[PDB]
């Protein structure tokens, strides 16, 4: 077999968890004690959270191990339920629907959307290599919502936000198994990449990730600084560089030790 | 909204289970307290529950609805669970490699396999209606396996086999669920089906179901009665009738009320 990606497996499945854990209950009395900027950062998050796709999918038919085809399976229902939680919260905090949809559009067109799946087109569901796709997949699984996810982790800070900060809890850290999967898959792999063209994959979901919390809808407004975030990515990148086997490119230090 | 298929899904969740709740530590004793007529029945039909593909997944394509892929995503999941169980229970019975594979090997010739292969030919993996492939999906798992899983319960009213037992009890009662599913999909359905051609496709599953269980390995020495689990069959392909909206063929009463 394959003993390490099996690991992976039954400590995904060992740490599996429902929307029925969480409880909305008791802050929705904090959201409307926030104030006007935080409240559509929040509206906005939660919303682009919910617009991406096929993935797992894609890889539970190419990797013919079923250590690994295992794994895949149960991250599509892991994934489902990250989806549910947060219809469930867009359902709490922006309750009538209205608004819901009002703001579905909104998001459609917001450049992080072109960005986001302009770079979907270039690397994944694509037709050249799967060294590739992998990359750009650890990626998705690693650098993107990174930024997002720690925005909601400033509310944490505040002891306020009652699982959206606890659910964002379970749920960076289910996304953070993810990306060490791809990457001991990676380490499997036939003939591995030329770390230049790595670099370009990331590079690019760095910029592309940045577009979105830096830009598209800035953290600058719940109370962090847009620009110690953008480092936050960068730190994020060659983390996620290291875990590849590849060198970084931007050595920054972790603005936040939070 | 879909309500009725949220509550399958919830019920599905709720109802989820690892191989670590198994634990088949106590009976291997009981496995060689057997006899040898019973020892190779089980051996095969271990082994043929580990050689049936993709099915879910297909639907998880076609059928639209949020609830329901929801519901699709998470049985592939459990049905991975399912097949790890098996290959346990394989590794422990047939604990030594020289036989894994000899066996394997008779199994993917027998004729019930040709019986298998031909059906899902005919009806499934097609490109014909949808119609037909939901009704034969609820066949796949409805009828199909019904022989095996009630000639586990033989065992189970011996007080023996320790959880080769208790997991067929968590596999049938699952794949209960599954069956019950493709109902109410059936019963959403946009234009359904004429009865005449329902009941093809059920008398020929059982027929199929028939040559393993009542043919190719056979029932009738483990302790039980081939013709007698041949009216277990007819009886569930009835209830399978009732549950998609149709008349029965074989009103044949319950031969085993256990
Ligand atoms: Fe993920
Ligand atoms: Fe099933």
């Amino acid at each position: 077999m394959y003993p390490e990606v099996w690991n992976f497996y039954k400590k995904a499945e060992a740490s599996f968890w429902t929307a029925e854990e969480i409880d909305l209950s008791s802050d929705l009395k904090d959201f409307e004690k926030l104030n006007v900027n935080e409240k559509h950062f929040i509206k906005h998050v939660l919303a682009f959270f919910a617009a991406s796709e096929n993935l797992a999918s894609k890889f539970l038919r190419e990797v013919e191990i079923i250590e690994a085809k295992k794994f895949y399976s149960f991250q599509i229902a892991v994934e489902n339920i990250h989806s549910e939680t947060y219809s469930l919260l867009i359902d709490n905090y922006i309750k009538d629907e209205k608004e819901r949809l009002n703001l579905f559009h909104a998001i459609e067109n917001i450049p992080a959307i072109k960005n986001k799946a302009l770079w979907a087109a270039k690397w994944i569901n694509d037709t050249n290599s799967f060294a590739e796709r992998i990359v750009a997949n650890a990626c998705v699984e690693g650098i993107l919502f990174s930024g997002s996810f720690c925005a909601i982790f400033w509310f944490k800070k505040q002891n306020k936000l009652h699982g959206l900060t606890f659910s964002n809890e379970l749920i960076s850290r289910d996304e953070g198994l993810h990306t060490d999967f791809n990457c001991l898959i990676y380490s499997l792999l036939e003939n591995k990449l030329p770390e230049n063209v790595v670099q370009n994959i990331v590079k690019e979901a760095v910029e592309v990730e940045r577009s979105f919390i830096c830009e598209s809808l800035p953290c600058d407004l719940i109370g962090m600084n847009s620009r110690l975030m953008s480092q936050y990515i960068e730190f994020v990148a060659d983390r996620l560089l290291e875990c590849l086997g590849c060198s970084k490119v931007f050595h920054s230090k972790n603005p936040f030790n939070w």
